């Protein structure tokens, strides 16, 4: 003699998850109290899903998504079920971002004193990565460098002190990536 019952308040709602593509995502749910003890299943944008695919696993209170792809993003809902009815959790957004990569890596230059040189860096990612430039792991000297819109690093009248390793850094909220290239000067 226990009450046939289903509450409306989840013991644990799933919470939003932010991931870089390739990383795993884990959503957690505990259903409301009830009798009989509710089970759970999961919906993605109101459509019920299953653990058919190898990279998806549903067990306990967890939905586990290995090797996230941009497709995986959406609103995930946990549903608590028993013979009284179904209850929908507050939804959790899965965001899948893309760690920055290089469309165009900068390439070693070799140049004779007093004469133009340019270095190129084109990046991709989601969000769009912030591009930074360095020299010998320190800030670009003043006066010298001309800057196009695209992250092209330009010089009109090169000189010997300009010698060293020039690094392009691409950075968003989900990763960082470095690519450097030598500038060689000759009298
Ligand atoms: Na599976």
């Amino acid at each position: 003699l226990e009450v046939a019952l289903l509450r409306d308040d989840f013991r644990q709602n799933p919470t939003d998850v932010v991931v870089a593509a390739g990383e795993p995502a884990i959503l957690e749910c505990q259903p409301p109290r009830g009798h009989p003890e509710p089970t759970i299943y999961w919906k993605k944008d109101k459509v019920r899903i299953d653990d058919k695919e190898e990279r998806i696993s549903i067990r306990g209170g967890k939905l586990m998504i290995s090797n996230t792809r941009k497709s995986d993003a959406g609103m995930y809902t946990c549903v608590g079920t028993n013979m009284v009815g179904e209850r929908d959790s507050d939804p959790a957004e899965l965001t899948v971002f893309e760690r920055p990569t290089f469309l165009r890596r900068p390439i070693n230059q070799v140049v004779l004193e007093e004469e133009a040189v340019e270095f190129r860096c084109q990046v991709q990612g989601d969000p769009q990565p912030t591009v930074r430039w360095k020299k010998d792991d320190a800030d670009l000297p003043r006066g010298r460098y001309d800057i196009k819109d695209d992250y092209t690093l330009r010089i009109k009248k090169t000189m010997s002190t300009d010698e060293g390793t020039y690094m392009c850094i691409a950075e968003n909220r989900v990763g960082k990536m470095e690519a450097s290239a030598t500038l060689t000067v000759r009298a």
